[PDB]
């Protein structure tokens, strides 16, 4: 199921990097990762609790479609594309915290921990606040539960409604060409050690679909950019993408 | 609220090409084209005829999702992205008129008839084989007349299911980054003159939508890129795209 290819190791340590990568081939039912003790390891899902939380949003009704817009407060706060209106396309392009906040008070603990439940997400315990326990509070996800719930997303087999679900895959989208279609979360966690990033999706294929779920250390915000890039040098080096 | 704007011709010039760009602006609801007269010109729609033909089928249940298999017929013939099995969103990806004929002929020639007279799609006409007839019958549909239909079926107004018109929308992908998307589909028709190369859809922004409707003399195929190339050199002058 599980194969460790400790080769991948390398493609951290040359960025004098430490993290995991998971990949899941949907075709063979096969599995692959540099380090399987990491792999399992839960951490804060951080921004990419955006793919539950704006699910739970959508089949309750709290967001009506992909177009409603959620206007800025007018108060500025340190990322840029934050002080700007958003809909559930550009909430997930730039992580913007103060939207799904606003989604997690509106949903309620009471839904918010059954939903999470049926969703088998982590460890299923949104201790602390409605708003924030993805960022400070007790719910965490492992690299390899990240694949397990993104499977389900993709083959709309998750217990909320196949529009949700078609319209948060719509939302995962970051990247399309003539070879690859990527709908993919990305993650940063600030609030609780160890700081890392996330970057959790998969890359569609013309004949298979190729899951994948990374998590790396990120004592600072200037390594950011490779959460996609070590990735990218892992599904290159799998043949996965050219 | 049209505006013509003849400078748009050099991108047309400088490949001795001939041709008409139309770009609606959803936002401020305002058109623009270098050719006014043959942007109300109407064509065969060829392949462009795959986003209709999908949404009948969809919506009708002769295709169940983007995941059902198309077998191949065993015929061998000149494209060779044609001779494999193909769901909905290959089709679409390598325009694999096969799939679309056997569309038609599930659909039926009454069922087709009437769904193009509800999308108040082009004349209406679907005069000739009922699986060759956006190909070489009596459908005609101009530039504007295809804005005219996408700008529906983005905003799921078509008289069809919602779920069938999103299911569209994602077999439309061509291309998404950190600045657009864009939803398209090219068409070429060749079995009756004039020969014509079409490339129709829209470009997503994070705050507005350019529906895009373009179409060229193709006497040749050497000069198929020319529909992508000419409508990017057209929407990069607009500062729709960097
Ligand atoms: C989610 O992971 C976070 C949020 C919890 O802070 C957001 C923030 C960012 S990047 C913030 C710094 N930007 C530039 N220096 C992301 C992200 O995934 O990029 N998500
Ligand atoms: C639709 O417009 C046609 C069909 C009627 O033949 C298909 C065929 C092509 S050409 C594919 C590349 N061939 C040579 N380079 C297209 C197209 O739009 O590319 N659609
Ligand atoms: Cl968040
Ligand atoms: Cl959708
Ligand atoms: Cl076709
Ligand atoms: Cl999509």
């Amino acid at each position: 199921m599980w194969q460790e290819n400790k080769s991948w190791n390398a493609h951290f340590t040359e960025h004098k990097s430490q993290g995991v990568v998971v990949l899941w081939n949907e075709n063979k039912q096969q599995g692959f990762t540099n380090n399987l003790k990491r792999a399992n390891q839960a951490f804060l899902p951080a921004s990419t609790f955006a793919i539950p939380n704006s699910l739970i949003a959508l089949d309750l009704g709290v967001v009506k479609d992909e177009h409603q817009v959620f206007k800025w407060d007018g108060q500025t706060r340190d990322i840029a594309t934050w002080n700007r209106d958003h809909n559930l396309i550009t909430a997930m392009k730039y992580s913007v915290v103060p939207v799904y906040q606003e989604f997690a008070r509106q949903i309620g603990e009471a839904r918010m921990s059954k939903m999470l439940h049926a969703f088998d997400y982590g460890n299923e315990d949104i201790s602390g606040n409605v708003d924030s326990f993805w960022l400070d509070g007790g719910i965490r996800i492992s690299a390899t539960e990240q694949i397990s719930f993104l499977r389900k997303l993709y083959h709309n087999k998750l217990h909320v409604s196949e529009r949700s679900q078609r319209i948060v895959k719509q939302a995962m989208l970051t990247e399309a060409n003539g070879d690859y279609i990527i709908r993919a979360k990305t993650g940063y966690s600030t609030r609780i050690e160890p700081k890392i990033g996330w970057w959790v999706g998969w890359v569609e294929l013309d004949d298979n679909v190729w899951f994948f779920a990374m998590n790396m250390d990120m004592p600072t915000s200037d390594g950011l950019g490779l959460r996609q890039a070590i990735t990218k040098e892992v599904l290159k080096q799998e043949k996965i993408i050219p």
